[PDB]
């Protein structure tokens, strides 16, 4: 559910404008080479927006994200796990 209900209020969240540096990190890990990458490789982009890759979000991205099995996740499902501690981040 961590791309389907979660990308709803995601994008409440995140402005396009804030979205528009969060694709340009993510661009660059594109694994399938359209809008989508592998959830391994938010460590280096959680780097660049500041955010905290902590154990919750380790265990999250496998039962919440990669419920679908993916193996990797599409803009929509990084678009939540990065606001996801973001909105908690103080
Ligand atoms: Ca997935």
């Amino acid at each position: 559910a961590s791309m389907e209900d979660l990308q709803a209020e995601a994008r409440a969240f995140l402005s396009e404008e804030m979205i528009a540096e969060f694709k340009a990190a993510f661009d660059m890990f594109d694994a399938d080479g359209g809008g989508d990458i592998s959830y391994k490789a938010v460590g280096t982009v959680f780097r660049m927006l500041g955010i905290n890759p902590s154990k919750e979000v380790l265990d999250y991205l496998k039962e919440k994200i990669d419920v679908d099995g993916s193996g990797t996740i599409d803009f929509e499902e990084f678009l939540v796990l990065m606001v996801y501690i973001m909105k908690q981040d103080a």
